[PDB]
């Protein structure tokens, strides 16, 4: 109702609470059923508070996304009663906010996986609850065999599991038959509603929709599912201009914006009631469709899509794509338009490509996915018997094989298939393999100083300003960061310039650099500088002598090495295949023979996205494993 406690106490969840501490009391493992919104995330981790279970250790509860652990750890400290980052903390990636004072903790699936590293049986854990499978993430294979050794060994600790109706008996057979325990709840029914014909621009469509149940639907606000944070913007903007075409007399439409990398202030705007005559419209990626929870949504808006990982089995390599969503999540997005009422959820397809076009559930991630992190993470753990490791869904043969392959190559595992001193050194940074190879690399290779910054710079969203309407004046001031060797080298040149004007916000205004995302590279660089004094790895500048750089950029990624092709583009060492340089890298206009890139982005054309220039005989001295039959 009005307070905090009548609005916990009108959970679905409140009605079981009892029944809830005592199931847990009861069992070592427990499979948590409910409805999005029923009470669990939030909830549980207080329930088990009061009954005393803080008093043993930490109450741990993973989320999958940055913005649904930062969101529900605020909730939570608010209803809690104390300071965010106190009893009530989270944790992220780069970002710790918890205190010798943390009794409940929210953590991404990534951070927990981080911890079992540092401590396999999860000590300062009295409780761990692993909330649900969602979409059945990488992160949750690998916690869900790491905490099936950890609950053997732990006699004392606590065990539970949030899940999907349909995925609660393989979670219970999982977890030794684990008992179910089921939170009753209030579905409402949604019209679906379906175009007569495919629609062509999805983000008009969906533009078109808001306005429409805007203008002419019973109030009830309105969530729409969209692909990414660019698209996401740019719908906001297109929204913000056709509503204001309208004139000053028609009502008030709140556009919301909602993705993992939200200014915090822009997070709490999409949990607070519209006012009277007024309408807000979340435009959100698939995190709202069991992550996070607002009230008052009774219509939805379904384009279709999904961006989700794609793996290539004989190339080894993975990419983020836009497919269709399955059926399953279909339903999910369609069932939040009827969590407090009935309500609606129209779908930018026909009915017949939803039962043909569409799968019934997406594969899980774990089969669709490079490997090798996964492969680096359990070796770093002494899980040297792969085969042996109890997966709910199995990752194939030949991904394991590949992932073994490519750590080997990397210089992270010997023939045995053990890790070097290097590949143990790569398992102490919280990044991807290729990016912990030129990390450590440069150590040897004396640029350690300007790879920590690279390494920072690369872990942070575009650097680079460019608003819609001053786009021409936006790249006349990168242009003036543009070195000859390519962008990774730019994006130190970057660093190096707002370091030598002390860091100054005008000086950023002035040349079309985002003062967030570097002060974002300086936190990382910092963190990444302490685990690297820990270790005694030195740190050490190049100076002028920028080779040392490039170098080492090209002994972590030598996979992504391209060939300037005589007609168009580039052709990639690994397959042969077409690629390009992007129109925003400081190689557009002056395309080398050799680069490395950093990642391969499909957009009109598949471009690389970072790229370096190299010298091809860098390929023989850095990966020579990576190399068969030549002479030279
Ligand atoms: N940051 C937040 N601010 C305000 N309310 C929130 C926030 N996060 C979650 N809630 C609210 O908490 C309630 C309980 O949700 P939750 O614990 O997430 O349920 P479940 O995990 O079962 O889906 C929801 O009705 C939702 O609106
Ligand atoms: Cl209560
Ligand atoms: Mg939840």
């Amino acid at each position: 109702q009005m307070s905090i406690l009548e609005q916990r106490e009108s959970l679905p969840i409140y009605k079981l609470k009892e029944q809830l501490v005592q199931a847990v009391h009861d069992n070592q493992i427990l499979i948590v059923i409910g409805e999005t919104g029923s009470g669990k995330t939030t909830q549980i981790t207080q329930y088990l508070a009061e009954a005393g279970y803080t008093s043993r250790g930490k109450i741990g509860c993973t989320q999958p996304r940055r913005v649904a652990a930062m969101s529900v750890a605020k909730r939570v400290s608010e209803e809690f009663g104390c300071c965010l980052g106190q009893e009530v903390g989270y944790t992220i990636r780069f970002e710790d906010c918890t205190s010798p004072e943390t009794v409940i903790k929210y953590m991404t699936d990534g951070m927990l996986l981080r911890e079992c590293l540092i401590d396999p049986d999860l000590t300062q854990y009295a409780i761990i609850m692993l909330d649900e499978a969602h979409e059945r993430t990488i992160h949750t294979d690998v916690l869900f065999g790491l905490l099936k050794k950890t609950v053997q060994k732990r006699q004392d600790m606590k065990l539970i599991v949030t899940s999907a109706t349909l995925d609660a008996v393989k979670f219970s057979q999982y977890f030794y038959e684990a008992p179910i325990f089921t939170i009753p709840g209030r579905t409402y029914p949604v019209e679906i509603l379906y175009t007569k014909e495919p629609e062509t621009d999805y983000l008009d469509a969906s533009l078109i929709t808001v306005m429409q149940i805007h203008l002419t639907e019973p109030p009830g606000d309105i969530l729409v599912f969209l692909t990414g944070q660019e698209e996401i913007d740019t719908a906001c903007e297109i929204l913000y201009e056709r509503m204001k075409s309208l004139g000053p007399d028609v009502p008030e439409l709140i556009i919301l914006p909602v993705y993992s990398a939200l200014p915090s202030e822009m997070q709490t705007r999409i949990f607070d009631p519209a006012p009277p005559g007024s309408r807000k419209v979340v435009i959100a990626t698939n995190i709202a469709e069991t992550s996070l929870t607002i009230d008052g949504i009774y219509y939805v808006v379904d384009p279709g899509f999904v961006k989700q990982k794609v793996y290539n089995s004989k190339t080894g390599i993975d990419q983020l794509v836009v497919t269709p969503i399955s059926q399953a999540q279909a339903k999910q997005r369609a069932g939040r338009a009827g969590r407090t009422g009935p309500g609606k959820c129209y779908r930018l397809y026909t009915e017949r490509a939803y039962r043909d076009e569409m799968l019934t559930t997406n594969v899980p991630e774990i089969q669709r996915t490079n490997l090798a992190s996964t492969v680096l993470s359990l070796k770093a753990m002494g899980i040297n018997d792969l085969l042996s490791f109890d997966f709910m869904d199995a990752p194939p043969m030949e991904t394991l094989i590949t992932a073994m392959e490519q750590l080997y190559t990397l210089g992270a595992l010997d023939d045995e298939g053990l890790l070097t001193r290097l590949g143990r050194r790569m398992a102490e940074f919280p990044l991807e393999p290729m990016l912990c190879k030129m990390l450590i690399m440069s150590v040897h290779l004396g640029c350690s100083e300007e790879m920590l910054t690279i390494v920072s710079m690369l872990s942070v969203q575009n650097v680079f300003y460019r608003p819609k309407d001053k786009q021409a004046l936006a790249d006349q001031k990168k242009a003036k960061f543009h070195q000859t060797e390519g962008d990774h080298l730019t994006l130190l040149a970057v660093y190096n310039s707002w370091k030598n004007n002390k860091f100054s916000n005008p000086w950023c205004y002035e040349n079309f650099i985002q003062a967030r995302s570097l002060r974002r590279a300086q936190d990382i660089r910092k963190q990444m500088l302490g685990i690297m004094d820990r270790h005694k790895l030195d740190v050490v500048s190049c100076g002028k002598s920028t080779v040392r750089v490039q170098k080492a950029i090209c002994s972590g990624f030598f996979r992504n090495a391209a060939k300037k092709d005589p007609q168009e583009g580039y052709r990639t060492l690994i397959d042969q295949q077409v690629v390009y340089i992007h129109p925003s890298s400081a190689l557009f206009n002056r395309q080398p023979e050799w680069v490395v890139y950093h990642e391969l982005v499909l957009t009109t054309k598949e471009y690389m996205r970072e790229v370096t220039t190299i010298d091809p005989r860098w390929l023989v001295e850095f990966a020579p494993a990576f190399f068969k039959v030549s002479d030279p």
